[PDB]
């Protein structure tokens, strides 16, 4: 799986 803040992603 990937992480993410929404529209603020920066992870995987």
């Amino acid at each position: 799986y990937c992480k993410f803040e929404x529209a603020t992603f920066x992870s995987c």
